[PDB]
């Protein structure tokens, strides 16, 4: 549609939510679809219309934690749910926000492509999904994407590049409970997937237009004040090109 | 404008048989078979078998793929093969029996945990709510669990050969609660309005005259 869709990609705790949520104050025509991580650590489904008047919406399972604890059991289930909740949030925001905007830009915290080609794929490569799980996942992912056509197609990607060591430190700073045992090696594997996809651009996907989508790579290893001015200038220049 | 009728009933009640027969009565009638071949050869792995052998491990993966694969087949069949006077599409089962019979039963038996069941409902809610498949009517083929158990052996699907009577009793009570007693509640409000034709298929196929005529004309009321 008229809404430009820009995905913000980068490793866990690179600083995507921080950067984008400050950035988007620069324009009333700019909005963000946050990644549904809260929904993964407290798994809930919709209450009946009458039941919710007399029953609380209780805390459900922690599928994020289950995946970290036993990835060979929970990876498929986690990845399925992560992508479904993402698509759901991105579509609803597409169809409902920025209606009265002159040059609307919707920023996505990550995309369905990072779900598959970074996160799920890394789990398949780690033998945390077997051939059957990997086949089911890709089949479902392809199907959903063909269903939407150009709906979610990206106009641009901003890659926030941080070292695995930076991300590890920032995981500690943020203090999300389920992330606290994450080892450097896991971040490193994820780092490598981001570099292949977004920087060296050697990673091949089932979605041909991606080979051509413009990418802005930003180095976010510095303390926030130290580069923010220059990053904002780069983003504004990049967007003028789309 | 295609009438959509689902055929519901226990494993080996005889849904595929009956509808393949019914199919031939009119050029305006087509069938969407349950994608069971896709389930025993994932394209590969036999996720149907994986689920029967280790249901606590594989039930959620199986259920999700079973429902996905069904939705896909049903949508594709609407998308052009019936430019017909009065088109009817007969579905072998529905996304409702996926959730409210099979998946629910697996949850009830603890083959899915609370998280798995919540994820599955949430996925099923969203998946359905986009993807057109609403039923005009349901035909319920009612066979005793002992009949179904016999017919499992007749058909000889390898993945099915160990199925116990008790498991079929459980599925039978679910179907009965949904389609006969009507005590099974779904979060699909329109389903309370859908007419149900219940047909007893326990005898050897030589009541089939009576049953076809009863369908032929249940349809004329829709
Ligand atoms: N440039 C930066 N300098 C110092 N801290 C940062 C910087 N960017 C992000 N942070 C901090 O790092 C942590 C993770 O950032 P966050 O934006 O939540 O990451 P993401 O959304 O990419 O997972 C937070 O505690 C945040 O305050
Ligand atoms: N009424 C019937 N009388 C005798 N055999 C039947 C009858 N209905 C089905 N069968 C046989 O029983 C088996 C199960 O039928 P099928 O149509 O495959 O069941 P479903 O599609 O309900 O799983 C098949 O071998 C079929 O030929
Ligand atoms: N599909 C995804 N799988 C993941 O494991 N993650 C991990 C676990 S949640 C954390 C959020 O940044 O990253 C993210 C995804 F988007
Ligand atoms: N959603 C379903 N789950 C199942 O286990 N089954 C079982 C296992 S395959 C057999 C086909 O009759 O029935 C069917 C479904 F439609």
């Amino acid at each position: 549609t008229r809404i430009k869709k820009i995905s913000i990609e980068g490793n866990i705790a690179a600083g995507k939510s921080t950067f984008v949520n400050i950035l988007k104050q620069l324009s009333e025509d700019w909005e963000v679809v946050p990644e549904p991580v809260a929904r993964w650590s407290n798994v809930q489904s919709t209450q009946d219309e009458f039941e919710e008047l007399t029953m609380s919406q209780k805390n459900g399972g922690n599928v994020l934690q289950m995946m970290y604890e036993k990835p060979e059991r929970w990876s498929f289930t986690f990845q399925t749910y992560a992508c479904l909740s993402r698509i759901r949030a991105q579509l609803a925001s597409l169809n409902g926000k920025l209606k009265d905007a002159e040059k609307p830009v919707l920023f996505f915290e990550r995309s369905v492509y990072s779900d598959r080609y970074i996160f799920a794929s890394n789990l398949y490569e780690s033998e945390s999904m077997n051939e059957t799980e990997w086949t089911i996942y890709q089949d479902w992912h392809d199907w959903m994407n063909n269903q939407f056509g150009q709906s979610l197609e990206l106009d641009g990607i901003i890659y926030l590049q941080a070292t695995p060591e930076t991300c590890l430190h920032r995981i500690y700073l943020r203090g999300r409970n389920e992330e606290q045992g994450i080892p450097l090696e896991y971040l490193e594997k994820l780092h490598y997937k981001h570099e292949s996809w977004l920087l060296h651009r050697t990673l091949k996907t089932n979605f041909d237009y991606l080979q051509e989508v413009p990418i802005l790579t930003l180095d976010v290893n510095e303390d926030f004040k130290d580069k923010y001015e220059s990053l904002v200038e780069k983003v504004k220049e990049f967007l003028s090109t789309l």
